[PDB]
């Protein structure tokens, strides 16, 4: 059903959980169908599993962690802060992230909009 | 004009600072005469000035720190994670909130959204 508050935060840190491991396919999973993604925010948006499995698959050596609790809502929405590690061409680097989620009646993410620019990267 | 990344990241960051000094008329006129505020999110909006002014009289012994770095994208947006303290009815308390804003052409908030929610209290 729509996640409750409790399970906004639950949901959302299985999300950085997949990520950090880079389970691709657990990842396309938790998103409903014809979910649409906006990362970074300001870009036009990727609908549907398929462009969002191509998406993951492109970006997913990379590690995510939690920076910071999950604020939750009481309509199905949460605003999470985490970091994510890569090492771009050789040279690792950091992100700071925030990512705003919206969850369905069936706890799928429906919505997800990922905040961060230039200005939240360190090379 | 529309905030840069960079100047949102220090327009989100002066307001934090003004809500812990408590300067409620500086923080009234950070936003856009016609603004509106969500907070919670999930509950809803209060519009313009006047009703922004008395949420925040009401609201505002109370310190908000930057709890992470602000997110911002290029198209005038942002979202930031801090920390309320306060003292609630005798006992002292926490509140861990994450703000989106979207500012206007101005540079004034058009629009604020805050989640959180019981679960991020720590009374």
């Amino acid at each position: 059903n729509l996640p409750t508050a409790q399970e906004v935060q639950g949901l959302m840190a299985r999300y950085i959980e997949l990520v950090d491991v880079g389970d691709i396919e657990a990842i396309v999973q938790m998103f409903a169908d014809d979910a649409t993604v906006e990362d970074p925010f300001g870009q036009p948006p990727i609908h549907g599993r398929e462009q969002i499995a191509a998406f993951y698959r492109q970006g997913l050596k990379v590690r995510a962690c939690l920076t910071g609790p999950v604020r939750a809502s009481h309509n199905g929405c949460g605003a999470m802060p985490f970091r994510v590690e890569m090492v771009w061409n050789g040279q690792p680097c950091a992100l700071d992230v925030i990512d705003v989620m919206r969850f369905d009646e069936h706890g799928r993410i429906q919505t997800m909009q990922a905040y961060w620019s230039e200005v939240n990267l360190s090379v």
